[PDB]
Order: structure tokens, then C-alpha cells, then sequence
């Protein structure tokens, strides 16, 4: 079996008959985990194992970029700093930095893997203009090289740990004012200006940028479907003059500003028809469910080649084997000299 176009959640700490029926579906590629879903280490390698088992094919995903947004934080996952603060230090020490986003990058996926997780959605690449709060520190600095050369550091230390990663939130979200999840934020710039800073991350990264989530923000002057149901930034900009080859997945849908003018199949189909990959669904998986049976039947086989890579890639340590570690142990080291 292949995977589906959704990314869905499950409803507890183990696995009920209803998550099996929708992991079971042809339409889900993938599992999105939340603080909810975990409990403790044991805990959580039990439920991924039992999601890989009714579908062999899902890809397991979390939003691990540190500081305010991560999921685990408890017991032996290292609490990471703020993307900020990687910036910061970088003002200080540019090279110091680099090693220390490497650093920091090599734990996360590390410890993500040893519990059964394919990848997390990181890097933020949206610049610190400081006019977002629903971003705020999880930006990396102001300075679109800084933030290129400070991700990639970042996704080179995933890498080390055979993980990919996901930039985020193209075309950016960090010029807008309204946080996404409860408004429609709005970003009246021109296309040119847009391009000369926000996306140059996106374009200076190149393979070493392996997806992206497209920001619920509407770009007036480029078109008025936002980012994520813009056949204008997914495919003019972002595959074309981009030349973008990885995996797109949409910001969940559940949000306000993905609420255009029907349901949530609708706007799936509409996120997909624009250029995404995958379409996440959170926090209503019964609403999850009428969107795996009603959506638009679709060409999904370029869909499938980048979604399947995003899997984690190789063999990962377990836990009583990566807590010992030179490697690890030198990284633990490092964060929190530097920090
Ligand atoms: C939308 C989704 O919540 C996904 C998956 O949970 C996040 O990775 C993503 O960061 C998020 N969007 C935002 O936080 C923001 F900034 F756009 F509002």
C-alpha cells in the first residue's frame, strides 16, 4: 500500500479501533503527533509501532522546533531553546552558531527517531520583523542569510540522524500581523518584495530544504487565495521559478484562516489542486474522516515519490543505546555551554 494525501491525528495515548479504520484508508499518508499523545518514552514508541503496524507505508510527523513549540518535553526529551535564541548567539559567534544549530538539530531528530517519529516540522524560515507574535521566537533572526545559514545548519544536523525536514511558512508569516489559527492574516507587500527577502531562504537552501508548509496568510498583491490555496505560490513561484521537488504539506486545515467559503473537503481538494502534497487535518479526526471519503479523486503519483521521501532514512539508536553516545553526549555538552 502507498500513502494517501492526509495527515491526520489519532485520539489517545494507544491506538482505538476507530484510528485503525482511518489509518487503514487509502487517502491517509500520515500521522501528526501532539502534547496529548504523550505520556512517557515507553508510551510513545508503543503507539508509533502500533500505527506502523495497521500501515506500513504512514509517515509520523511533530512539530518539534523548540522553545514554545514543542510537543515532548518530559521524560529524557531534551527541552530545546527558542530559534531566537540560535540568532542571538550568532550576533556573538557566527561559526559558534552554526555548530550549536548542528548541535541542537542532531538531538531533536535523534530523539524523535528513537520513539518511532519520522520527522518535525522545522525550520521556521519566516524572518523576525517582530510584527508576528503567533511567531515570534520561534524565528531564527531578521537577516534572511542568517536564517538560511542557520537552518541549514539546523537540517544538517536532522540529517546526521537520517531525518528530513520542513520549512515553514511559505511564502512567510513573519511580515503579517494576525496569528492564522483564530484570523486570516493579510500581507499587502508587492510579489518583488516578498521574493527579494522572505523567500530567499526557501530558494538559497536548495536540496538542503526537503519540504515546506505554505502560511494561511493572503498575499493581496499576488493573489487572493492564501499561500496554501495558491496555485500562484505553490507552482508559479515555488515549483517554477523555485524549482522546488519536495513535499508540500498544507498547515492544518482546521485553522481559521484555511475556513474559506465551505468545508473542509472542499478546502483539501482546494489545497491539493494548488500544489500541495499532503493536506493536515487536526484536532477533529471524525471531521478527518469525511475528508479521506469525499475527496476529489486527483494525479497523486508525483505526490507519492516526495511524500515517501520524508521518511526517516536508515537505522536509529533506542534509547538505552543513543543515551550513551559520544556523539549525543557531545551535543547535550554543547547547548548548554553556548546557551
Ligand atoms: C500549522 C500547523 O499547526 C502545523 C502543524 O501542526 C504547524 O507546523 C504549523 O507551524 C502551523 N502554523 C503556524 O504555527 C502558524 F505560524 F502559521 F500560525
Amino acid at each position: 500500500t502507498t500513502p494517501g494525501p492526509v495527515m491526520l491525528d489519532v485520539v489517545g495515548t494507544t491506538l482505538s479501533r476507530d484510528d485503525a479504520r482511518r489509518l487503514a484508508h487509502p487517502n491517509t499518508g500520515g500521522v501528526i503527533l501532539f502534547a496529548r499523545h504523550f505520556q512517557n518514552r515507553a508510551q510513545l514508541t508503543a503507539l508509533t509501532d502500533s500505527i506502523r503496524a495497521v500501515r506500513e507505508d504512514i509517515l509520523i510527523a511533530v512539530d518539534h522546533e523548540g522553545g514554545r513549540v514543542q510537543r515532548f518535553r518530559t521524560d529524557g526529551f531534551t527541552v530545546l531553546p527558542a530559534m531566537r535564541r540560535l540568532g542571538e548567539l550568532w550576533d556573538r559567534d557566527v561559526l559558534l552558531a552554526t555548530k550549536v544549530a548542528t548541535a541542537v538539530g542532531y538531538i531533536l531528530a535523534a530523539e524523535l527517531r528513537a520513539c518511532g517519529i519520522d520527522m518535525s516540522f522545522t525550520p521556521v524560515l519566516d524572518l523576525d520583523y517582530g510584527h508576528s507574535k503567533v511567531i515570534g521566537d520561534r524565528a531564527f533572526h531578521r537577516d534572511p542569510r542568517v536564517v538560511t545559514l542557520l537552518a541549514k545548519s539546523l537540517n544538517h544536523g536532522l540529517s546526521l540522524a537520517g531525518m528530513a525536514n520542513c520549512g515553514k511558512h511559505f511564502p512567510g508569516h513573519g511580515f503579517a500581523e494576525a496569528d492564522s489559527h483564530v484570523a486570516l492574516p493579510t500581507d499587502d507587500r508587492t510579489l518583488d518584495a516578498i521574493l527579494e527577502q522572505d523567500v530567499a531562504p526557501y530558494d538559497w537552501l536548495g536540496l538542503s530544504l526537503a519540504a515546506v508548509i505554505p502560511a494561511h496568510v493572503i498575499y493581496t498583491q499576488v493573489d487572493k487565495r492564501p499561500a496554501g490555496f495558491s496555485r500562484v505560490w505553490l507552482q508559479d513561484i515555488l515549483r517554477g521559478k523555485l524549482g522546488f521537488t519536495g513535499a508540500i504539506f498544507s498547515d492544518d486545515l482546521s485553522m481559521e484562516a484555511a475556513r474559506e467559503g465551505g468545508t473542509l473537503t472542499q478546502a483539501a481538494d482546494a489545497a491539493l489542486a494548488a500544489g500541495c502534497d499532503m493536506v493536515l487535518v487536526c484536532n477533529q479526526p471524525d471531521a478527518a474522516e469525511v475528508v479521506l471519503n469525499g475527496l476529489k479523486a486527483r494525479a497523486s503519483a508525483e505526490s507519492v515519490r516526495r511524500i515517501k521521501r520524508m521518511r526517516a532514512r536508515g537505522k536509529a539508536l533506542k534509547w538505552d543505546k543513543l543515551i550513551a553516545q559520544p556523539e549525543y553526549l557531545q551535543a547535550q555538552a554543547l547547548l548548554s555551554s553556548a546557551l
